[PDB]
């Protein structure tokens, strides 16, 4: 029978209409909150209610999926949506819980009002509530597509970027916006695969910068249906490695976005990763023995058998298919030392497929390895072990001669 009305104010400063609230029932849920926040204390404190509203807030993306509906208002009349008549209780004397949520249409931030409210006065009980929720101000973001917990890529692979940026209300007003891709040091930005939501090619121009990155420029009308939206840009890149401190060593993406002379923030994705490995020729019986005129092929072994050769390197990028020809290939010096870099981990590997190194020429003397030697990528697996500390690899000598 006692209720409240409660009355959202909607701002951008400018009061807008047409945005819709939602109202759903967390009683239950900020009950739960605020015992956890009370812990086993003689009085619950005085941040408790705070504390409680922000942990249901937080869960605001579940529980509008699970949560009773209680109420749905537009904003109208300078922005304005009443809920009225808002049960302080529920049947059963404990008091309400209610999470508003913007659901239709800068978002309103979610948050929870649990009853009752009391006036400034300190014991007085408000019925007609006026609250003002914040906005979440969109930013930029730049975002690595890649749904694995790993994001280690091989030598010339193509990696699938993202760029929501912010067009601002009075874009048509403005000369022109632009959108700078600033990849780090290892990272190669493919502009010919760029794409734009909603936007034909022919309405914007794209520069290939001197760092392996892009420009792309927009003239300001063309983004005119694009006021107050983000857009979404596509891109693919590669990595191609000159310089082999890049190996084992983050490699972001980045991206600024500017509207005629005022930049925003610069943004940032997810680092990539490429791995490598060292090895290091031995005489079997005698490791500090190392052996010059050695060669290797990088090559894929599945059940015991060679299924797949490398080609290429890091810098120009590495493909793998059956053809044994023009195959990746090392020799050793005096010092023994080869080494494979710019290759996704192991973990990234096909089913029951791992790296192998396959002799192809043996060192002046010993035998010919029958086999391919296993190895093993992983994080860090190639710059955190000097040349000389290389996977050891064995071969036998071959005898002298007797009648």
């Amino acid at each position: 029978t006692e209720t409240a009305t409660v009355t959202l104010h909607k701002y951008v400063a400018e009061a807008l209409d047409g945005v819709e609230f939602t109202a759903y029932d967390v009683t239950s849920e900020y009950a739960d909150a605020y015992k956890t926040a009370t812990g086993d204390k003689n009085e619950s404190p005085a941040d408790a209610a705070k504390t409680a509203s922000a942990a249901v807030a937080k869960k605001a993306d579940a529980l509008q999926k699970t949560a009773t509906v209680v109420g749905k208002q537009t904003t109208a009349n300078g922005g304005l949506a009443s809920f009225a008549n808002l049960p302080l209780r529920d049947a059963n004397g404990n008091y309400k819980a209610y999470l508003f949520a913007e659901t239709d249409a800068q978002k309103a931030e979610p948050f929870v009002l649990a009853m009752p409210i009391y006036g400034a006065d300190g014991k007085t009980v408000q019925k007609s509530i006026n609250i003002y929720p914040k906005n979440v101000k969109q930013s930029d973001k730049k975002t690595l597509n890649d749904n694995r917990s790993h994001h280690d890529f091989t030598a010339g692979e193509k990696i699938n970027y993202s760029i929501e940026t912010v067009v601002p209300w009075n874009i048509a007003n403005k000369k022109v916006y632009t959108i700078t891709d600033n990849p780090s040091k290892g990272l190669i930005m493919d502009a010919d695969t760029i794409q734009i939501e909603g936007l034909a090619s022919n309405k914007y121009t794209v520069k290939k910068n001197a760092d392996n990155g892009f420009t792309i420029t927009i003239p300001a009308a063309n983004l005119a249906a694009f006021a107050g939206k983000t857009l979404k840009t596509t891109v693919k890149g590669h990595l191609s490695i000159e310089d082999l401190t890049l190996i084992d060593t983050g490699i972001p993406n980045k991206a600024t976005a500017k509207v005629d002379n005022e930049a925003h923030h610069e943004v940032k994705s997810e680092e990539v990763f490429t791995g490598g490995k060292k090895f290091v020729k031995v005489d079997g019986s005698n490791q500090s023995k190392t052996l010059a005129g050695a060669q290797f092929q990088l090559v894929i072994v599945k059940n015991g058998q060679v299924v797949k050769y490398a080609h290429g390197n890091e810098k120009d990028g590495y493909t793998f298919d059956t053809n044994n020809t023009n195959v990746a290939t090392k020799t050793t010096g005096e010092n023994g030392q080869f080494e494979f870099a710019g290759l996704k981990y192991s973990e990234s590997l096909e089913a029951g497929e791992s790296y192998a190194v396959k002799e192809v020429k043996a060192p002046t003397g010993y035998d010919l390895l029958k086999d391919p030697v296993l190895f093993t990528v992983t994080k860090d697996s190639y710059k955190t072990v000097q040349a000389a500390d290389g996977q050891k690899i064995s071969n036998t000598k071959k005898g002298g001669f007797l009648p």
